[PDB]
């Protein structure tokens, strides 16, 4: 031990199979007296806006965190004229599937509000590049699998036809014990037939929010509140739940499938309710961690297709306090893909491939500057990225054999990097992750086209979120942000008692 | 006019047509008696090497600043076969004259010696890039127009054909008190044949480096000397002189030119010795400014074409001292020009369009980032870059006017950048232009090759003026450089009475 | 004539602005005045045309 420049100090360690003895305890797990379930059919919806409103029993009543509505519906497409031929079916059986998450995608905004204090997430947008984020293949699998899941990872659905991992395919032809494709989920088909297609099944979605959580780690619930009530709206289109393929539609003609339309039931909430047993008192106010995630977009109309690369900067926008992370993207434009429904169906969700990023930062430019695309990849899967550095990274090349073909290329959609903001960016001295107030930042960075069927006018996000804390009283909703005062963060305690990596599993 | 918010002092002052009232002395300008030209015959001259000795007839003697030399040729070329071809003579009236500047950009490296203490700098590589960028219209038209002096504008021969502006143009076809083609510059041929070509002139050329000088406007020269001389080395090749349009020769001839053989006879150089009158004395020690050019270049193999996108860097390079100017441009590599004659004749020297410049200072990184490219123009023309933006980032499009035909895109001759380091980078302080020392800088900038026809192996150079003083007397020639403490430059006091234009014209 | 019609349009468009923090020593003051010059244009129309 003592043989080095500085002795440091030595301990010995039981090997596992000889771990004995050690003074061991017998653990007693104490959960609350009553666990319960109910469905809440929501008191008043309609064709493009649905809400419920469910007060918990009583004060003194913790709720599971893990909420989810449950909605059935009604889809019938029509064929549409006039196409030219249209032999086979209105549905095919690898050709589509509902788009994942179905009914998130088509939610403009849910809005919940604890105890007569509001908290909002605009849904539709944001999460499909939330989604990509957390999950592993254990989390995927988890309670993560009730939507249809599988995110979107060929960059043009035509060409995908027919892979083994094809985005839309059915259960068959999907590998012993991986994420399934979109196509296995049940939903009964009344009738398909060429001209005509009519299909109805309930389908699940959890509420992604914070408190409310998604992923499995479980948490502390909420407790004591009195009044809970959850909105929804539907961003208008709404056929967009629907997917598809081009391979079916025809040569420099129109897509079968147009148009269709939709048509839902009086869809449930599903609250959890706790109530505690006498041994053990739950205290009169309590405090919950909680982030807000804002979204902040520019469109510039130009396009560029199939293959070269620009510049795109995003108005400088402005923060109220260094937020706890940001995310960033390009991405096909909003704008378009709305208007027509064969560009609304078909169109997968993807984002072209960052080439090199150069934020700015209150005001300086340019951190991350001068690092390889490559580079960014790297830091980011360290907060939990999760897919292949190929998949990033846009396009595949393939060769095939036969004298003399063209070798042909894929797009396969370009990864979103994502930087913590003490992790990644460095913060002057004294401003930490909560600490308010004034701050401005504006990212500017180069994307080149992935794919090479369509011209794609863009657009890119930067999703913001920030952290702090909220205290559910009774009865308040006091809501913190800035809890870090500046001076205080100057001279806080160093604990080497809690490791780092710790604090990765957090999350929001 | 004392109403304006803080009050101001008034001057009245008189227009031009009438003052006319004003102490006005006369001014007799004296210069010094017995001005002399000498000729010295360089004695020692090979092929290879031209090699003067000249003394000053006295200490007192105070010699000027303007040296040139002369130096009479004789070329001939001879057909190749197989070409073939050929029809016509050898030399065409649009398609050849000598490369500008002709004496120069065959140098390996000039040198001299004042007093004792060795001064030299490397001519081949950084006159091309030292040409474009200090003089204006009425520069090029004085002194400089000894040496054919045209610059490059088109990217490659053989697109420019007959044009206005064509660099290799005979003496009409240049419009009135313009800068002509090199063609109008004379030389007298003795026989021009389809196999055999002979010509022979004589060439001037003005000796460039510190702290003699080739601006129009001058200072004072270098008494007290008691030694003078200088020595060029020449590459062995030589045959870069010339200057071909690829328009002739076709495919596979490839070219007709190819082989020829240059030769010198004595060359001999000027100098100018005054000597002051007797009544006016120079004093015994005196000091001059005195700059020095160093250069970097950096070879990186990869090739880009016709036109495609990528990105650079170079090693990191320390520096001993923060230099006054630098110069940052890509230039088609040097080690693929030079093996065989065809190529050598027939490529101009130009530079490929610069889409964006960031570059890191000393352990800092991600200056000029932000800044787009039209913008590095902005500062740089403001160094005095005197060409159009248009042939900075040079492309440019003209549309044919027949049905069944494309329009044509021409390659133009990309830009050169260049940042005064207090002016365009910004310093930490204190620092100045000239302190010591050890800061180190490297640079990655994006290029694209705009050329229309060939695939070219790029390079990136940076060329560096430190800044000192030259202190001479008899018999010594100390030089230094820092010259300022880095504290006594923090206290300095700014004087108004001079103007940020006046050191502007003290090149440099 | 050939032309026609014609339709224009424009994408994002941005202003580039030059900025430089005076170094920390140095203090410029507080309260400074600049040259300014107000351009203004009338015109007079006629009914009568030449020719």
């Amino acid at each position: 031990m003592s043989n080095s420049a500085i002795p440091l100090n030595v301990v010995a360690v039981q090997e596992p199979r000889l771990e004995l003895n050690n003074e061991r305890t017998w653990v007693v797990v104490k959960g609350g007296q009553q666990v319960t379930y109910y469905p809440f059919p929501s008191t008043s919806f309609s064709s493009n806006q649905f809400n419920f409103i469910c007060n918990p029993p009583s004060a003194q009543t913790v709720l599971d965190r893990l909420v989810f509505i449950q909605v059935p519906y009604d889809i019938t497409f029509t064929a549409n004229p006039s196409h030219a031929g249209i032999t086979e079916n209105l549905l095919q059986p690898g050709r589509d599937a509902f788009r994942a998450f179905p009914i998130s995608s088509i939610t403009n905004t849910l809005n919940a509000t604890i105890n007569g204090f509001p908290v909002n997430i605009e849904l539709a947008q944001i999460i499909h590049a939330l989604s990509r984020y957390h999950t592993p293949l254990k989390v995927k699998n988890g309670w993560m699998s009730m939507q249809p899941s599988f995110e979107d990872n060929y960059q043009s659905y035509r060409d995908a036809d027919g892979a083994n991992n094809n985005p839309l395919g059915v259960f068959t032809s999907a590998a012993g014990l991986s994420e399934l494709p979109r196509g296995s989920y049940t939903m009964n088909v009344v009738t398909n037939t060429t001209t005509t297609a009519r299909i109805t099944g309930v389908l699940y979605e959890q509420v992604f929010l914070p408190p409310f959580l998604w992923d499995g780690e479980q948490a502390g619930g909420l407790a004591n509140l009195t009044s809970l009530t959850f909105n929804w709206v539907l961003n208008n289109n709404l056929a967009r739940i629907w997917s598809h393929s081009d391979i079916t539609n025809d040569v420099s003609g129109n897509s079968t499938i147009g148009s269709m339309n939709i048509s839902f039931q009086q869809p449930s909430m599903y609250l959890g309710f706790v109530t505690p047993r006498l041994n053990i008192p739950i205290p009169p106010r309590i405090t919950y961690p909680y982030f807000k995630l804002s979204r902040y977009t520019t469109q510039f109309q130009n396009t560029l297709a199939p293959n070269a690369s620009s510049t795109f900067k995003s108005n400088v926008v402005q923060l109220d306090s260094i937020p706890r992370k940001l995310y960033l993207f390009v991405k096909q434009s909003d704008n378009v893909i709305y208007q027509n429904l064969n560009n609304q169906i078909t169109t997968p969700d993807v984002f072209l491939q960052i080439n090199n990023l150069n934020l700015t930062w209150n005001n300086q430019q340019g951190i991350l500057s001068g690092a390889s695309s490559q580079n960014l990849y790297d830091f980011s899967v360290q907060n939990g990225y999760n897919k292949t550095w190929s998949e990033f990274n846009g396009v595949t090349q393939q060769f095939n054999g036969v004298s003399g073909q063209p070798t042909k290329v894929i797009g396969l959609e370009g990864g979103i990097v994502c930087l913590e903001l003490g992790k990644d960016v460095g913060l002057r001295d004294d401003e930490a992750e909560g600490v308010i107030g004034n701050f401005n930042l504006q990212v500017q960075m180069t994307v080149t086209n992935t794919n090479q069927y369509v011209t794609v006018t863009p657009d890119m996000y930067i999703v913001a979120v920030y952290d702090g804390t909220l205290v559910i009283s009774n009865t308040s909703a006091m809501a913190s942000i800035g809890v870090a005062s500046k001076e205080e963060v100057l001279n806080a305690r160093i604990t080497h008692g809690v490791s780092y990596n710790e604090l990765q599993r957090i999350y929001g």
